């Protein structure tokens, strides 16, 4: 599966230039955030993306856009954060930034850092992933394509 | 995919009639969850999922395939969880979809019909169809 | 999909020996208190490797594959909880499987040898078979090769 990536600030662009056959591509924590106790934090990840896959036929009564899936990272479970939907479905047509509901199980503040990396992206058909930086999904203006500001 | 429902009563079979990777299922009746509970609400339906048969490898046209349930996104702004992270419905299995909900709040937790926490998801991704039956078979 | 496993020991080869599904259950190895509010790394005794037909996808005859690691549907009466929802296992990982569990009560919990709380799962959800191997490949790491 291959993920077409926007990051949507320069600082966002570094971390993904400097990305430090996996089923999952980790995604960073781009800025430093305190979630409270005993809350879910909806923390966004500073991109947006499109998966991309072969065309196939499926029973319903080259290259396609698929739906994808996002997967709390193993290392989560050294952490008190807990991934509060399980797996994240992102749907073919989403054009909106990539978002962690983080549920924070502890009774203390807890700080996650930029760089840190929490989540992952990955395939329904657990594939291997590749990815590229582009300035739009699509000509739509959520897509952050198409002409003018 | 494609799934065949029986709805168990008639007025999940009207929510059906009036009802994308998932197929976001229904809260059939109004219940209250118990503080810190884990409990088995029952979702009024039954299920079989049909995909194109597919070689694969084991060692000893139409097939009904296993298929899961997600918690939908939306849970996230409740105190609700999926207790099993996500369901694996088998093949075989001819029973009532539940979801197993955690209840984390230290109150109780109002469910409504109507309500949509849940939804059938292919391991496929691919879009979701389904028709009411009568029977399974 | 067409596991093969490595039993870490001759008291969990005889319980994998003595096991169509989707999901192929994975036991508790032996008997383990979980403290209370805690997340504990379940070490489930086994090494696998995940067997599919090899199929053409997009990036810019059996082959290796990733597979997931699911909670039981058995796991929701228990106050256990797996910390990382599914795990994934990239194809050819040779480390041993562990489940990370959440006890989420305020009371210690018992688990037992014998325990079924997770299970495997392909990523296409098609039935799974299994054989007990001695190892994944020639490395040491895989449980192969010579010595020591
Ligand atoms: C609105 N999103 C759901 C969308 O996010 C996309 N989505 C879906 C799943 C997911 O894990 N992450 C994500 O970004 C597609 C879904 O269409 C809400 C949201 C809810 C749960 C997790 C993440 C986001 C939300 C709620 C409150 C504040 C901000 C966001
Ligand atoms: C018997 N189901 C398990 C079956 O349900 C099917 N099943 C599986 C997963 C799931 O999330 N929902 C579901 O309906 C296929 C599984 O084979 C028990 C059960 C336990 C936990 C969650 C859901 C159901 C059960 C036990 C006691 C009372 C009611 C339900
Ligand atoms: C190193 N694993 C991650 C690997 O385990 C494999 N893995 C992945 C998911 C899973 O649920 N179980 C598992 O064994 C493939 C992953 O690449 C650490 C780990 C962390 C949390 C849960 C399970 C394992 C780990 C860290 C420290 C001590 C023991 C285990």
């Amino acid at each position: 599966m291959h993920l077409k990536i926007v990051c949507l600030s320069d600082e966002v662009r570094e971390m993904y230039k400097n990305h430090k056959g996996d089923s999952g591509l980790d995604l960073f924590i781009v800025k430093d955030e305190v979630l409270k106790p005993k809350s879910t934090t909806f923390v966004k990840l500073g991109i947006k993306a499109i998966a991309l896959q072969y065309k196939s036929n499926y029973y319903y009564k080259n290259i396609v856009n698929t739906s994808f899936l996002l997967f709390p990272r193993s290392s989560i479970s050294k952490t008190p954060l807990r991934l509060a939907n399980s797996i994240g479905l992102i749907d073919a047509g989403y054009r909106g930034e990539i978002i962690a509901a983080l549920d924070n199980t502890s009774d203390q503040e807890y700080h996650i850092k930029k760089n840190d990396k929490l989540v992952q992206l990955v395939s329904f058909t657990g594939e291997p992933l590749s990815f590229e930086l582009v300035e739009e999904l699509d000509e739509t203006s959520r897509g952050e394509g198409g002409f003018g500001s």
